[PDB]
């Protein structure tokens, strides 16, 4: 009937993953009764404008050769380091792969992605170019846009040696900074959930033709296999780039946050769950849901044009990885930023193995199933009401945990013994303004 | 290498035809041991855990098809590559851990 | 002036290692402050007559060629398989190989071991056979036993990713089975502090000598060289080979552990010491003292004879490995044994590290450097009251902890605050009769 402390030190792990109090960890208080080792991946990296070196084309130039650098035409990039940049941060529930960094001329009108398979992704110290057109990049075209995902090699090296795994708690932040006098730009941040599943896209095989001209030979072999199948199945996300851009993204969500740039940002990825249940690793190719152009049996049409129905696109990222299901995606857009910037991004994703027999992690194991159903369901409770990001160096919240969660614990069901604990109000997270109090109106002065 | 067999509940199968929903309430298993005096020797262990199959199917090749047309008027050399991936047929699939499955 | 929960967890564990409670793993306390992650290492091995094919020679037959297998001198070991058998087992402070396991065709009168440093010492499936003159085997002789290396790999590859660690606890457990009419047999345990030191054996040099007879060269270069030197440093454990019979144990140290064979043991090796300071990893080549035989300068000699005086022999396993200082040395003999048995081993390896940065072992660290002085002073207490081995069945003791820890708590100085506790009378340990007693005189009625 009150939360004990383990389901109170998750749900601190939970919402506060780089709160400087967590420093021990703690596994999802369901008591599971299984052998399991918690890890806590920390990492940082110092992101700024590429040289050109570190630049390669995703083009069919790099088709069977390996990874080409530019051949020099990183005058484009430079004459984009000429202006104002933009520079987006998308974290899929990716496992690996914690983060996809993009940078960007000026800002886009949606979250586009190439229709054609992209060559050799590269991990984040290397980008890959690709053209204005929405097209992979060859030497000598048109640089729309750099991309690079930002890779975690020790949690490939033990989802390898594990039977099972779960995702405990991710956050990201994305501490600013710019030379004197070119602070000037805006930082957007949203989380939302795009539920992926295991699908195939619809293609065509290819109807073979042979003429038999021959005088004894004249089988005429016309058969059309060009029939509609299924490709091999990929991870899908129904991520909906064309609706990313900052201002629909801004509009459309209220915990969404925006700040100016030297705020920074700090993304607490959150579940969409009640329940967290441990999953085999499975890596598998990951694809985004596009949208169809051919309406198809969307009108009343014969079987030839059945199969030219609603396909949606399928954007393959030419990346494998198994992902964390029921959590959230989140995306920040810093629009306006100066060229010579610099982003320390850093990551710290923990999450719960089951060992394998023999392998590295059974060397680490924690043996406390321990069970709490108030702390599950104040994380349910919660999930709604916790902006979706907070500026960089807003750590260590005061209202949380001994007032918040105290103060939301005692609403599920009757489950109440302190008879009221604290009003609670509604928060206004002006950052912009300087006008951002809390959930009990209690102002907060700014500490950087 | 080993020996493999199957128990089948044949009723269970008649049943389940003439019936249009189906739910398991539930299910146990007892394995009362004997053997002959002097040979009471072994250890047993017994384990229980979700394995939440789903219907897959998995990623095959087609086979490309290759012709040589090399006829004076028959020159049509249709050597184009069907060898693409494509799904197999679906299967309720079990992600059961083969390789972790050993007692210890 | 009161034990803590975390000092009585770590006594619980290092008295007990196999005990069903512990369940959770706790360091030293001793409140060192230092960053450390503490692993825990349970395996388990099913010994028994090993088959022709883990049968290797460790005579100069294979000395550049790699491990040979008997050439069909298994006749013999079948022989032996004929009748009864005997079965020692040996912990040394090893950290991997944690246990030495030998198989004679009949119990010797001493633990010797060879002059000549063996070949290819073989891990525990496979054995590796030495001849009953006290020599390594080839083919074609008369083998005298078999000997084999319990090894845990994951001990080594921890060990390399470590800038410290300390041996926590140690347990080692023998399952015994045998067919119907079959278990006759005996077993003893015992268990002693053999202090190991880095030292080096006294060699002799090669004098040169040439005969330069040529007219113009006649340096006759007459020089010896054979002089006294020191050998390459060794860890030279002074375990008394030549005392180590069941007999002489048994007779010499009181808590020492007799039973039928069917009982088993259960040897929670102990330490000798009442610090535990971390070291840094240092594998060496290991080896153990022997006897001297040339009484040298312990009788009125000449300088001349200065050189060979009493020198120990020092007899090299051809093993490496960093050995747990102050930890006792253990070792069980099963007498009388059925040829076809079955021995499960099950080992308990907990010890401490401190993470080397960027290993894997800094992703499992736990930072609560307790203190407890009554823990420590209870242990060192306690050393020497534990019997050296327990059935093994025999776990869970009800008279420890709450009864033991607490009863014997209060006499160290005056840290007392409870007034009485509970008398402490001497138990007595009588496997073989069944007229066991624990140290509150409580009968302990057969479990197994």
């Amino acid at each position: 009937a009150v939360v004990t402390a383990a389901g109170l030190a998750w749900l601190r792990q939970y919402l506060n993953p780089m709160g400087p109090d967590t420093t021990s960890v703690t596994g999802y208080p369901d008591g599971s009764a299984v052998t399991t080792c918690i890890a806590d991946y920390s990492n940082t990296f110092n992101v700024s404008f590429p040289p050109r070196e570190a630049l390669y084309c995703t083009g069919s130039s790099s088709s069977e050769k390996p990874t080409l650098v530019d051949a020099d035409n990183y005058a484009k990039i430079d004459k984009w380091s000429n202006y104002d940049i933009t520079l987006c941060v998308l974290a899929l529930p990716m496992l690996r792969n914690v983060v996809m960094l993009r940078l960007y001329p000026h800002t886009p009108t949606a979250f586009a992605l190439t229709e054609q398979t992209p060559n050799f992704p590269q991990r984040f110290p290397n980008w890959s170019v690709y053209s204005a057109d929405g097209t992979r990049f060859n030497n000598g075209d048109e640089p729309g846009y750099l991309q690079s995902y930002v890779y975690l090699p020790n949690v490939d090296k033990h989802l390898s040696a594990a039977r099972g795994y779960r995702l405990l708690s991710r956050g990201i932040t994305g501490i600013f900074s710019a030379p004197a006098l070119e602070t000037q730009g805006f930082v957007t941040a949203c989380q939302y959930l795009a539920e992926g599943s295991i699908q195939s896209q619809s293609i065509k095989s290819d109807a073979v033709r042979s003429v038999t001209v021959n005088s004894d030979g004249t089988v005429k072999n016309v058969e059309s296999s060009s029939q509609t199948v299924s490709s091999m199945p990929r991870y899908v996300f129904p991520l909906d780039g064309d609706n990313c851009a900052p201002s629909s993204l801004t509009e459309t969500y209220h915990q969404a946050y925006q700040s100016k740039a030297t705020d920074g940002f700090y993304m607490p990825v959150l579940s969409s769950s009640r329940d967290n249940p441990f999953h085999p690793p499975q890596p598998r190719a990951i694809a985004v849901y596009g949208s169809f152009l051919a309406r198809g049996c969307l009108d009343p049409v014969s079987e030839a044009h059945e199969a030219d129905g609603p396909t949606h696109d399928i954007y393959r990222l030419n990346v494998a990885d198994d992902v964390a299901p029921l959590f959230n995606t989140g995306v920040v857009w810093f629009e306006g930023i100066s060229p010579k910037f610099s982003l320390k991004l850093k990551t710290r994703t923990v999450l719960q193995y089951i060992p394998t027999s023999g392998s590295v992690l059974a060397n680490f194991t924690r043996h406390e199933p321990t069970y709490d159903q108030i702390a599950l369901d104040a994380a349910d409770r919660l999930r709604n009401l916790m902006p979706h990001a907070y500026p960089a160096a807003y750590n260590d919240w005061g209202w949380l945990g001994d007032l918040l969660d105290s103060a939301i614990s005692m609403l599920p069901g009757v489950g109440t013994v302190y008879n009221i604990a604290k009003p609670l109000i509604k928060p206004a997270w002006n950052w912009l303004g300087n006008k951002v109090s809390d959930f009990f109106g209690n102002p907060v002065a700014r500490d950087g």
